[PDB]
């Protein structure tokens, strides 16, 4: 059995950030540290912070006075940081750059009054995040997740219109989307292509060529991550048999019994540590030495935030 890893694969530059600035923030100021939601979507990085004193938690009320509070990697809406902001609380912003960028311009369309739609999936906390830039009550923000849900939208005024998107959608269903939005509102204004970001894009292409020489795909990466289920997604959509799994533990024989090529690739948001136990599981199982693809070079770092060196 050929075992094959995509590439790239695993850790972006959001996800590496905002780990650290959770990591750095213990470090600092010691336990406790709050962080609002999981800073990422992965079990493994999760349970290793509580682990070391970050408290996960899910509204600002959770939070006692005096406290460090970190934002995660997903952001937040107005509301919530302003109810950080009226407590008694330290805050630190983990949010990646990227949806940042997203929420600057939501928040521009939300000043000029003018509608804008966002593409991305229901009670998503990114999806959250950003539609809660929009206050400008004599506009509007509405959200749409496929062509049909943009058949079905009515706006107030059509010529002044822009979209925007969720950064770790699949690169091909909202291309989908966005054809929809065009046909429908023709005035309607948006970025050259969508607001995916770089590592999502990258992952799914990656994931492509993977699929198409292997015969089965793990996708290393927690139930709740939206870009690590667009992975596997992608790779049943060629036909692939493949799954999602948290670590080397969830692999069942029968998914690689006869299997004569195994591709493995990583969310956005998975360390690399769970990949190399998945190989050593799948060596367990009759594999050989795993051969990583060629790949696309991804060269970008955020750092954190100068107050958390
Ligand atoms: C941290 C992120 C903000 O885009 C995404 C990458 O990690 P993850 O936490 O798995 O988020 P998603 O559920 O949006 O895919
Ligand atoms: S997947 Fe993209 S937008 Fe989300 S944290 Fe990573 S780099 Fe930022």
């Amino acid at each position: 059995m050929q075992i094959l890893l995509a590439n790239p694969r695993g850790f972006c530059a959001g996800v590496d950030r905002a780990i650290s600035i959770v990591e750095n923030a213990l470090a600092i100021y010691g336990a406790p540290i709050y962080v609002r939601h999981e800073v990422v979507h992965n079990r493994y990085v999760v349970d290793s912070l509580r682990e070391r004193g970050a408290i996960f938690i899910e509204q600002i009320s959770e939070v006692p006075d005096g406290a460090i509070l970190i934002f995660s990697a997903h952001g937040v809406s107005q509301a919530v940081r302003n109810e950080a902001k009226s407590r008694d609380l330290t805050v630190f912003d983990a949010t990646c750059p990227l949806v940042t960028k997203v929420h600057m311009e939501v928040a521009r369309a939300s000043r000029r009054g003018e509608e804008s739609i966002l593409i991305g999936h229901a009670g998503h906390p990114e999806v959250e995040g950003t539609m809660g830039q929009y206050s400008n009550p004599e506009g509007g923000m509405y959200l749409v997740e496929s062509p049909d849900d943009v058949w079905k939208l009515t706006v107030k005024n059509e010529e002044k219109l822009s979209f925007m998107t969720q950064t770790t959608l699949s690169v091909d269903d909202t291309s989908d989307v966005i054809d929809a939005l065009r046909k429908r509102f023709p005035k309607i204004v948006g970025p050259r292509k969508d607001d995916i970001c770089y590592a999502t894009t990258n992952r799914q292409e990656a994931v492509r060529a993977l699929a198409e020489q292997a015969e089965v795909v793990l996708v290393v990466g927690s139930k709740n991550s939206s870009n690590s289920n667009r992975l596997a997604e992608l790779a049943q959509r060629m036909g692939k048999r493949a799954f999602l799994i948290d670590d080397a533990k969830d692999i069942q024989e029968e998914w690689v019994k006869e299997v004569k090529c195994v591709g493995v690739t990583a969310g956005a948001s998975a360390p690399d540590i769970l990949v190399q136990n998945v190989v050593a599981r799948l060596q367990q199982l009759g594999g050989g030495e795993a051969i990583p693809l060629e790949g696309r070079e991804e060269n970008i770092v955020f750092e954190v935030p100068k107050e958390l060196r």
